[PDB]
């Protein structure tokens, strides 16, 4: 997971409730 996960569209991708 990225430390910029909420900025990161790629983390965002599967993780929209992460932030």
């Amino acid at each position: 997971i990225r430390d910029e996960c909420c900025s990161n569209p790629a983390c965002r991708y599967n993780n929209p409730h992460v932030c």
